[PDB]
């Protein structure tokens, strides 16, 4: 074993790992703040993990091996003034005004500030901070007033994307962060999946705000605003309310928007089996076919982009079907009139996402239809939060309510799309019934779940074996590619997420403190609660929708051809 002294304090322990992985392991306090996935700021230590050891003098306990013979103390006032200096320092270069800020509730640098007592040796005060924004994306902004360079997002965005568009850059031989070429990332190969933002620790790095397109809209006399959340909202925004990890509050989410004066409160999951309606039946089409195998999901934009900029030869082989997004939007401007009287130029749909990319696939041009687009704005689940807290809404405390069922009702199915491997499984459900016409009680596809990387399985349809994967981040699609895995065998329907865990993990989700991360599983607390309401529920089959069925018997007929394959599928090409 190991002989460690930590503040007077004994430890005799064999494991190999850092001074503060060690200490947190046994409830001793030891700030950070660019240590986030195991990688600090090689090129510019934070140097607030601070601690003194006796022989050595101070050092960086983040990435500082423990040895036989250390002599550790966190807390002493060599290392309390150093890490002060340093958060002194970041204070001369960052706007210090958290009245207004977005991160106010939740930022790890203010925390800092009022732990040591830091203060600013000169208040950064910018006069014009036009140089400092970049407002550019559709997806993105970046305010580089608050940034710490601390390197997270980019680390953050070499793992999870293995892209790298986040770059660190010299701008008149100054330090920033940004795309490269200091373009607009929409300009270059980053999939604005928005990992950059959930690791920034700060208000640097935000979503492209929405919520004027809303309150406006909302404000409009003229304007029926309609409002559908997507899957993993009602999992997840609990959390920004003290309510916790792993809260179901889909019915608080549908009275908060009742009060926040939205006309119609609907559901994207009903979108979602919109999609499988419209995927299922592609893929059968595909069998009969036989090709082009295999099929890629086109659900995810930040897969889209990276299949875009990445791998444009596959994007005949997505599936034609509209993401839920986008395919509920479609429908928003088209059946809801049929069947309401409004008028489709008056009808205003908004969507709420746990995603930054939502936001550049609804403004895609080409994504709308006789002039209206079929998603007029998407706020993320943070920006839903900041409306319902200006609003004064007591969200912890709002009775349940229901949503309206015209677009509003979702089966099982489409309720775990916001977990990896959550449209596969979904879509398997209705293929399987399609393609062998039958009623099948087997439906839970627990191969294809949970946090692999890369994870396939063999599935019988109509007596013949079938080859899928579910390509669990983007980096693993990177990886599924490059190693040549997709060539090994003949696959026939693959699921591919840019974020890892799946859109419960969304660039546009709340912002977890790092250690909270170290205690809770986010990925699979938010997707629990996805897979209990497909438990519980009497319909676990997106066509046993019957919502869903009515729009289709009475509107669209047959998925996959006629009025459907007309309006509610986008193709992308080279
Ligand atoms: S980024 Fe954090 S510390 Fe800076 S102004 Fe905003 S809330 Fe305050
Ligand atoms: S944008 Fe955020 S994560 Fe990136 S360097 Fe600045 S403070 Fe760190
Ligand atoms: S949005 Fe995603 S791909 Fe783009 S810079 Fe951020 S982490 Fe990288
Ligand atoms: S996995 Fe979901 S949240 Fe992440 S980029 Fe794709 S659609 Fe958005
Ligand atoms: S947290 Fe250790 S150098 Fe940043
Ligand atoms: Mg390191
Ligand atoms: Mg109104």
């Amino acid at each position: 074993m190991k002989t460690i002294i930590i503040n007077g304090v004994q430890f005799n322990t064999d494991e190999d790992t850092t001074i503060l992985k060690f200490a947190r392991d046994n409830n001793i306090d030891i700030s950070a703040l660019c240590f986030l996935n195991n990688c600090n700021n090689d090129i510019n230590k934070c140097e607030i993990c601070t601690v003194e050891v006796e022989g050595t003098g101070l050092v960086t306990a983040c990435d500082t091996l423990i040895e036989d013979g250390m002599i550790i103390n966190t807390n002493s006032d060599a290392v309390n003034e150093k890490i002060k200096s340093r958060i002194s320092q970041l204070l001369d270069i960052h706007e210090f005004k958290c009245g207004p800020c977005n991160r106010r509730e939740n930022c790890e640098f203010l925390k800092l500030v009022i732990k040591y007592k830091a203060r600013a040796s000169k208040p950064f005060l910018p006069k014009d901070k036009t140089e400092y924004v970049d407002e550019r994306s559709k997806s993105l902004t970046v305010d580089r007033t608050k940034c710490l360079l601390c390197g997270r997002c980019v680390n953050a965005c070499g793992k999870n994307t293995e892209t790298y568009a986040m770059k660190f850059l010299n701008k008149n031989g100054k330090t920033i962060i940004g795309a490269e070429d200091e373009k607009c990332f929409d300009d270059t190969n980053c999939l604005l999946c928005g990992q950059c933002i959930i690791a920034c620790p700060v208000a640097a790095l935000s979503e492209k705000s929405h919520m004027d397109r809303v309150k406006n809209a909302l404000n409009a006399p003229e304007k029926h605003v309609i409002v559908a959340m997507a899957p993993s909202v009602r999992a997840s925004i609990g959390e920004l309310f003290n309510m916790g990890f792993g809260v179901d509050v889909t019915g608080k989410i549908y009275t908060a928007l009742r009060q926040l004066g939205f006309d119609k409160i609907f559901d994207i999951n009903f979108g979602a089996d919109m999609t499988i309606m419209e995927e299922a039946t592609e893929l059968v089409q595909r069998i009969e076919n036989n090709g082009p195998f295999p099929m890629f999901t086109s659900c995810c934009p930040g897969w889209v982009r990276q299949a875009e900029n990445y791998y444009p030869e596959l994007l005949n082989n997505l599936s034609s079907a509209k993401s839920p997004q986008q395919i509920f939007g479609t429908a928003s401007k088209t059946y809801y009139p049929s069947i309401s009287g409004l008028d489709p130029k008056n009808v205003f749909t908004v969507t709420v996402m746990p995603c930054t990319s939502k936001k550049f696939e609804a403004d895609r041009p080409q994504m709308e239809k006789d002039g209206l687009r079929d998603i007029d704005a998407v706020i993320t689940t943070r920006e839903l939060a900041k409306m319902i807290k200006d609003a004064k809404i007591p969200f912890a405390k709002l009775e349940d309510s229901e949503a309206d069922p015209a677009m509003g009702e979702y089966s099982g199915a489409g309720a775990i799309f916001g977990a990896t491997g959550g449209v596969m499984e979904a879509a398997l459900r209705s293929a399987k019934d399609f393609a062998e016409n039958a009623e099948l009680e087997d439906i839970e596809y627990k191969q294809v779940r949970g946090l692999n990387g890369i994870k396939e399985a063999e599935v019988e349809i109509n007596n013949n074996k079938y080859n899928v994967a579910v390509i669990n981040g983007a980096s693993n699609l990177f990886k599924f590619m490059k190693s040549g895995m997709i060539n090994e065998k003949q696959y026939h329907f693959i699921e591919v997420m840019a974020c890892h865990g799946g859109c419960v993990n969304g660039g546009g989700q709340p912002h977890v403190n790092p250690k909270d991360l170290e205690k809770v599983d986010i990925k699979k607390v938010r997707a629990s609660v996805l897979y209990n309401q497909d438990e519980h529920l009497s319909k676990r089959k997106s066509h046993e929708n019957t919502a869903l069925v009515k729009m289709y018997q009475n509107y669209f007929g047959k998925p996959g051809e006629g009025r459907a394959h007309e309006i509610l599928h986008f193709k992308y090409k080279k």
